[PDB]
């Protein structure tokens, strides 16, 4: 045989999950060439179609039948991407047969439809419903929030989260509905490391995602190597692709034996994800997953909207109380009490967990103290003095050699006046004491073979030692707003 | 009982078609308070569900089913607009009872379910494949032919059409797919007219509408006027809302015998429309209709998002002429030259039929002549000569007295140069002559009681008589051109 890669933690992060040469035995996947030859099929094929496709072979109406060889031929001959799908049965079984291409090859995904048609004509109703309602919301938390309930009511999932991720990829569930006896996961934060950057492309190129039992044993596609080119078949948006053993092991050490997950993509990145878990095996409707797909993608248009509503509102509100700032500093009788003024002051224009202001001498702490930070600050300046505008969310954690030191984690600043020392810094918390105060979802469990990281409570300790001694950074709003606040100040 | 006004062509325009007091026989409406209590029934509901809604009865399982009371008893409980339908087996049929409450009162329509379980979810896979493919398109024109295309496809119409509106409200058939043996109308102009106020109103409020058979006769709601307010049940979201007698007489002269219309909103207005036809009775499933309604908003948000581009594209292309042109004039020896080049002078900034440089008391003519009409201008202009911008769509076109006029329906003009007489104009010819270039939309048909203008030919002369005289009025869009054009010249 071939080499073969074990995967284990110390690998997974770059583990080829599109091209398993498996997939779920809830179906069978067929591969043909641009010719319509076939290339590979499922050990499977025989047991649920009925029909052997020997590879080399060419699909006939006495194995697929004719409304497929009519959808394959449409597919085949077209020109560009190509996604369709028919209903047919073979042997006893109805089957839903999804059609799509990739990399010049085209791929049918025979699903046995276990659901009765008015259940499916129902969930689609349900699910269109949601789509159209969806579009009344005006906040993305309402959206969240909302859209995870009717969700849950919907599908009977056992549990119904929202992840929403943050600037470096770590997960958070903002939103949840569950079972009674459920433990609840709100809150819980994860590492980026969670969902390898092969799996984010994957939630970001296909719009849903099932996994019909996590218990499974996968089905292998015969040849594994494509029989034209010495490559794997690239299965990325087979609907039937194998699940990693490491994501099965996490699942299994949860309890969680199903799972279906709705990617929300904004500016091209997975902005957020409804992931549904079930504590036994799962199947949705194909129909009723392309429903989900077509929510998918119009709540990826509304969030999408509603974010870029939210920013502007949120530059909107900053400009003004800029300039009301920028006006009141020579209105005002000093400029302390405008620059530090509770409400109007600088404290206001970015969120921060405090603030200081320094001229000519003068100093004063605003939601806090943090006159040593800046004096260690502009000590470390000393050595690169022509930073007008210093921006950092790690400052160095000091030795317990002095009683006082650097809590704030973050710390960014401009000098208004290099004449007098006039410095206006904002100040931040590590991101891990912002949380820490709400509790942690650390509990025990009966865990497999690769340890205790594939459950809950090691997810979140790996993620505190990832944002350890880290503040919540400074996005390019803040900058943006900090560099025209330099620009105005520099008038004054 | 109150008089009734007879709906002829002299009063067609002030019609309440809103509150017509009627629906369409192949379902049945119900009419109740916010307490459930029964205001008023259709006089079909026997005929169809086999009980009677007595007005100040209420509904009981025994009537409707235990999924209907659920139903309406989250509706009537629920804070804001309601919207919402069930599958429920009331007597010997399956209904769709679709629910909706507008101003304070709640509508309950059963309408009978014609196809089975199968065929739907097939028509329903069809449309959300629409709604996917149509997010694929990069241009307005592309998206409207294929869309015709594909929903002809799928639906199987006689005919479908995409109406474009303009400025006017007028329509045109910008796209066509229809029976081999169909007459075409792509290309047909018809006036605002034929569409009133309360229609567009209607196709804006609600994405879909349909017409069962024109040759309906309305079942009529009784009491006529609501017991609480004296005043007729407002039914603009109803479904099976009446018809108007001019409409189906409109459509009967057509020879159409069933419509479906899928509308466009685009800034809160009607920006289009897709509107099939069938010459036979043609019913849709009210899942499938549920599926075009989301494509009505989907398309609806595309199509913004192209024609915002578009728009932006045309003034980067605008400015960017522009800025090259003044370059050039700065750069040429005879500003003459310059303006009057046929790529890059001023018939290039905006769409026009003719074009005419005058400075210095030296006059030049572009694409034809127009030196007596921009003489005529300037006599008009001579009255008032303080005005350095004026524009017109509707010169008054000279009587046969004189051998040569103002042959030009449109005029802009803009005067750079007070003292050298410099002046630019922009003329465009009739809209009708602009027309006839691509052909004549007349035919004539067998005509009703209210004669020749409910014909598509009668629609076409009629429009020809509200544009007679007149040109495509200058946009926005065209004046910011043209006074930015003058601001730069002004600097040169
Ligand atoms: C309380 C619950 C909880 C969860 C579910 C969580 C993480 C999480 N993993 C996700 C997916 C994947 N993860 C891995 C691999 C790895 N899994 C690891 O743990 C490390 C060692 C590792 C690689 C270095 C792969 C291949 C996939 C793709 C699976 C596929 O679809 O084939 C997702 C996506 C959505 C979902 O599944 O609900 C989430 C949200 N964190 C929590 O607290
Ligand atoms: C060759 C084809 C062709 C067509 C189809 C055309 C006109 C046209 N009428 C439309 C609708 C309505 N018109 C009127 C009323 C008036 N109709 C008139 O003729 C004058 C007298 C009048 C009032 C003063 C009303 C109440 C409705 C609403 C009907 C309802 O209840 O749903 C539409 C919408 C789309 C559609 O119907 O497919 C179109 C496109 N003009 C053409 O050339």
């Amino acid at each position: 045989m071939t080499s073969i890669t074990p995967v284990t933690l110390a690998n997974c992060e770059d583990e080829p999950i599109h091209v398993p040469g498996a997939i779920q035995p809830h179906g069978a996947l067929v591969t043909l060439r641009a010719d319509g030859m076939v290339l590979a099929a499922s050990e499977n094929i025989q047991a649920l179609l009925g029909f052997v496709a020997s590879p080399g072979s060419y699909l006939t109406q006495e194995q697929v039948g004719p409304e497929v060889l009519r959808m394959l031929e449409e597919g085949l001959t077209g020109n560009g991407p190509w996604s369709n799908s028919v209903e047919t049965r073979i042997g006893e079984h109805l089957f839903d047969v999804i059609g799509h291409s990739y990399k010049e090859v085209f791929y049918l995904e025979f699903e046995i439809r276990t659901a009765d048609t008015l259940s499916i004509t129902s969930f689609t109703l349900n699910a269109q419903r949601i789509i159209a309602q969806v579009q009344l919301h005006n906040d993305t938390a309402s959206l969240l929030s909302n859209v995870t309930d009717e969700l849950r009511r919907m599908t009977g999932y056992d549990r119904v989260m929202a992840y929403r991720f943050r600037h470096d990829d770590s997960g958070e569930v903002v939103a949840e509905s569950r079972r009674e006896d459920l433990e609840s996961y709100l809150g819980q934060r994860y590492p980026a490391s969670d969902i390898p950057a092969q799996a984010r492309r994957l939630y970001i190129q296909n719009p849903i995602r099932l996994i019909a039992d996590v218990a499974y044993t996968p089905m292998r596609v015969f040849p594994a190597l494509n029989p034209e080119t010495n490559e794997s078949f690239d299965l990325s948006y087979s609907v039937l692709r194998s699940v990693s053993p490491i994501h099965c092991e996490y699942l299994t050490n949860m309890g969680v034996r199903a799972s279906m997950s709705i990617s929300i993509v904004v500016g091209g990145k997975l902005w957020g994800l409804f992931s549904c878990h079930h504590m036994s095996p799962k199947l949705i409707p194909y129909p009723v997953r392309m429903s989900f797909q077509i929510f998918s993608q119009v709540c990826s248009a509304i969030v999408e909207r509603l974010e870029q509503g939210r920013i502007a509102e949120l530059l909107r509100v900053s400009t003004e109380r800029r300039l009301a700032l920028a006006r009141r500093a020579r209105d005002a009788d000093d400029l302390f009490g405008a620059l530090a003024h509770p409400d109007d002051g600088i404290a206001a224009l970015i969120p921060c967990d405090g603030a200081l202001v320094m001229l000519g001498g003068r100093t004063l702490s605003i939601r806090g103290d943090f006159e040593r930070q800046a004096g260690n600050v502009l000590q470390r300046l000393q050595r690169d003095p022509e930073r007008d505008i210093y921006h950092t969310d790690n400052w160095p954690q000091p030795s317990e050699d002095s009683p006082d030191g650097g809590d704030c984690c973050g710390v960014l600043a401009i000098r208004f006046h290099r004449q007098e020392s006039g410095w206006i810094f904002w100040f931040r918390h590590e991101e891990v004491h912002r949380i820490r105060w709400g509790g942690k979802p650390e509990k025990l469990l009966t865990i497999g073979p690769s340890g205790p990281r594939l459950t809950p409570r090691g997810s979140f300790e790996a993620w505190e030692e990832v944002v350890r001694g880290h503040s919540t950074p400074w996005s390019e709003t803040d900058l943006a707003i900090a560099e025209k606040l330099r620009l105005d100040l520099m008038e004054l």
